[PDB]
């Protein structure tokens, strides 16, 4: 029988298959690597401005993102042949043992030491006071009820208030149109005043006649909720807390300064402390902090909050655990299925050709190596033809 021995070389040729999978791969990696290096060398070019540096720390992260994709993804019959470091034993010859082994390595940005490769440089942070405007409305519903006891100092018979309340965003005052049955004189407009919890709805100051031109000009909002001033960081300060962040809160706007006295703005941020949370202001004027939206951590869905920081100062960042990552990074993350992680890189990096030229002879090895198993496998696979043939040819 020849099957047995054909099949051999059939799992030889799969051995030179997975060999050649990883090769092309690694050969992707190298070119990105080379680019990484590029980019470094014009990284130190010292007349480059820090927006300079931004943008070429953007393709290097985009070219080690990619790396990292090319070992996640790179198989062979479901094989991830740079995801992990294994040994393939591929059974080449007829009995037990007589195999070929391919040792597979993990080769990515961690694994090959580039992972918080960082050319950037800080920024002079600073800011300036943002006051937020507006209100917004609330869960707490408007009770009515209150009212009728609150003015029997008007008397007749019943007062009873005319629809909605009119809400005045220049005042913060809510006012009502006020009909009071069996009284001569008394309907008209009333302020009233809003119990900030619950909702409670009493007459004012103890009127005891309608306000003098009726309705004022300002009041033009039909609420049916309390509304609560945007500057009271309603939401942020929930937020803030529930992290565990101490400090008063505070709206600004940003400012970052290079190292030649060029500064642009940056956008909002809720400053605490000597920290940045960098913010959104929404469609009612109110403002919320940035959160990334994260799997796992120790198990379950969780979120942080993005902090103003990373290597360049305004890089929006999170802490996770005892850690620092980048937001980019860790949304959408899962720390249960895919843990150990770096953080978002501190500082800029110290000898990063060095690093590089280590990590691109790291890649050269695995390949010198993967094709002196290929040459294994094709000793193997003439042999195996040798005996095929002779069998073939004869009986």
């Amino acid at each position: 029988n020849i099957k047995g021995l054909t099949q051999a070389s059939r799992n030889a040729n799969d051995g030179i298959s997975i060999a050649q999978t990883t090769e092309g791969a690694l050969n992707e990696i190298n070119n990105n690597l080379q680019r990484v290096r590029e980019l470094a060398v014009q990284s130190a070019n010292s007349t480059n401005s820090q927006s300079d540096l931004d943008s070429i720390q953007a393709e290097i992260t985009q070219r080690l993102n990619e790396i990292d994709r090319v070992s996640g993804q790179t198989q062979f019959n479901g094989v991830k042949v740079l995801a992990q470091d294994n040994t393939l034993t591929i059974q080449v010859g007829a009995n037990d043992g007589e195999t070929i082994d391919i040792d597979l390595k993990q080769i990515n940005s961690q694994t090959l030491g580039l992972d918080t490769l960082n050319v950037q440089q800080k920024y002079k942070v600073s800011d300036t006071a943002a006051t937020v405007t507006g209100y917004a409305d609330t869960t707490i519903a408007l009770d009515n009820s209150t009212f009728k006891a609150s003015a029997t100092g008007l008397g007749g018979t019943d007062q009873k208030i005319d629809g909605d309340l009119k809400f005045d965003d220049t005042t913060g005052k809510y006012y009502a149109k006020v009909t009071v049955t069996g009284g001569t004189g008394k309907d008209g407009y009333y302020e009233v005043s809003v119990d900030k919890t619950n909702g409670e709805v009493t007459l004012a100051g103890g009127a005891t006649s309608p306000l003098t031109g009726g309705l004022p000009a300002t009041a033009t909002e039909d609420v049916k909720n309390v509304q609560v001033a945007n500057a009271d960081l309603t939401e942020a300060k929930a937020a803030l807390t529930a992290a565990g962040v101490t400090g008063t809160a505070s709206v600004v706007k940003m400012s970052y300064t290079d190292n030649n006295g060029k500064t642009i703005d940056g956008g909002l941020a809720v400053k605490v402390g000597d920290d940045y949370y960098s913010a959104t202001q929404n469609k009612d004027g109110s403002i919320s902090i940035n959160t990334t939206k994260y799997t796992a951590d120790d198990g379950t869905s969780k979120t942080a909050l993005n902090k103003l920081g990373g290597a360049d100062g305004k890089t929006e960042v999170v802490s996770i655990g005892g850690k620092t990552y980048a937001a980019s990074k860790a949304e959408g993350h899962n720390f249960k299925a895919q843990p150990d992680l770096a953080e978002a890189a501190a500082t800029t990096t110290e000898n990063p050709l060095q690093k590089i030229d280590a990590a691109l002879a790291q890649v050269d090895t695995l390949r010198s190596d993967l094709a002196a198993v290929q040459n294994r496998f094709n000793s193997a696979i003439t042999n195996l033809g040798n005996t095929v043939n002779n069998l073939t040819s004869a009986r």
